[PDB]
């Protein structure tokens, strides 16, 4: 049958070397007591301050609340997306940077831990190549952790856990998965903080590993003790799945990643909004939006940017109910700015819609405009329905008022502030009809 192996098994170590040599372990002994102290207290610090939330995530069409409580720390303006949920960094003091005293201290600590792990990770990948010898830049970028996802779980207060289905590894805190949204072949480092027979010891936390598509090959269950670190190197996260097996005591972790944020940063999205608004006459800011060109390429692109800021930025931010306010104000002004920018894009879709009706506009070029924008607008209407439904589902309403989702922006048709209804069913339908006239 399907079994697993631990340090109890004679085969365990050779199985490790032979089948998971890109998984590395650096025991609590390899880390200074000083760093242990600052890191452990920092975790406890963010706990006390209530900085950690279970995410309302999406899996195969279903709203699910992660058993695990989490928080994202890392470079300002940066984001990490998983299970359709874009987490926004609580900022850590990278250079040239400039929210509450203790919380701030905790972030700085996890940055320090970030520095050191980076150093360890580079050292291991160098060792790794010298083994495979029998570029420096690739090594550097693959260890350039711009984030850490902190996790917490107290099995005693969150005992609603699923049994491990293939190897008998027992209760799972995190189910078999690949880590999403990472740079290619980028390492991941994990600092592990536990608070105090046949098979794995159920009282103690483990990380589980299995080869993709493979349940005939015995999985590895590595025991995680207080302050132990381990590293997933090179293509290990692509070639294998991993899980977290729950012990009996609470445990925190810091899981540093190289987030693939090419479309995932404040800077990037602000720049995109700027590009869209290049098609707008910008002398003054008022609700009479006039556009420079109605050339299809440009309008399509403007409507796509409209969508990208609405759903991937605004709705994602407010669906979490602005939990981050508790930790920082960093994103408050940028999200007012992103909404202001988006609101202006609502005037653009609308001037496009005005133009399409305009009396003396040849049907050939009209049809051009429609063909350019149709996909965008129908994607906007489908994504609005979805996010509204994601905001109102039963599991959401059970969240405390400080995490209650916020469907935003959202306006009622009895609102003269917005030039277009929030519901586009009508408009889209008319556009489809026009595009099929004779
Ligand atoms: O160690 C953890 O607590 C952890 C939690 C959730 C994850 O997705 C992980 N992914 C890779 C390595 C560790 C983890
Ligand atoms: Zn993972």
């Amino acid at each position: 049958r399907g079994s697993h192996m631990t340090p109890k098994d004679d085969e365990f170590y050779q199985q490790w070397q032979l089948k998971y040599p890109k998984l590395i372990l650096r025991e609590a002994s390899s880390v200074s007591e000083e760093l242990h102290k600052e890191v452990q207290e920092a975790f406890l610090t963010l706990h006390k301050h209530g900085c950690l939330f279970r995410d309302l995530v999406r899996i195969q069409g279903k709203d699910l609340l992660t058993p695990v409580s989490r928080i994202l720390i890392g470079n300002p303006g940066c984001t990490y997306k998983y299970l359709n949920t874009r987490l926004f960094t609580v900022p850590w003091p990278v250079k040239g940077s400039n929210t509450e005293a203790e919380i701030a201290a905790a972030c700085e600590t996890f940055l320090k831990l970030n520095d050191y792990l980076q150093i360890e990770t580079i050292q291991a990948l160098e060792e790794l190549a010298a083994k495979e010898k029998a570029d420096e830049v690739d090594i550097k970028s693959r260890a350039a952790y711009n984030v850490t996802l902190l996790n917490f779980m107290d099995p005693q207060k969150m005992p609603y856990l699923k049994e491990e289905p293939y190897f008998g590894m027992g209760k799972m805190a995190v189910s078999w998965h690949h880590d999403e949204n990472l740079v290619d072949r980028s390492a991941v480092a994990v600092y592990s903080y536990s608070c105090e027979l046949e098979g794995r010891d159920p009282d103690i936390w483990h990380v589980g590993f299995k080869i993709s598509w493979d349940i005939e090959t015995p999985g590895l269950a590595i025991p995680l003790h207080q302050g132990d670190c381990y590293f997933m190197l090179d293509d290990l996260n692509a070639t294998h799945q991993h899980c977290v097996l729950a012990g009996s005591q609470p445990r925190f972790s810091s899981t540093h990643r190289v987030a693939e944020c090419s479309t995932g940063t404040l800077d990037y999205i602000l720049q995109r909004c700027q590009l869209a608004l290049q098609n707008v006459c910008d002398d003054v800011d008022n609700d009479d939006v006039s556009l420079k060109s109605f050339e299809p390429a440009v309008l399509k692109q403007g409507e796509e940017i409209h969508n990208e800021v609405e759903f991937e930025w605004l709705r994602q931010f407010w669906f979490q109910g602005n939990r981050y306010r508790k930790c920082t104000d960093w994103w408050c002004q940028p999200m007012a700015q992103l909404e202001a920018l988006w609101k202006k894009m609502e005037g653009v879709t609308n001037a496009v819609l005005h133009e399409v009706k305009r009396e003396g506009l040849p049907v050939e070029q009209r049809n051009e405009i429609l063909t350019a924008i149709l996909a965008s607008l129908t994607a906007r209407q489908n994504l609005r329905r979805e996010w509204h439904a994601r905001c109102q589902s039963r599991i959401a309403r059970t969240l405390p008022a400080d995490q209650k989702p916020e469907c935003r922006p959202y306006w009622e048709k009895d609102d003269a502030s917005m030039p277009l209804p929030f519901d586009l069913t009508d408009i889209v339908s008319e556009l489809r009809g026009q595009l099929l006239e004779a």
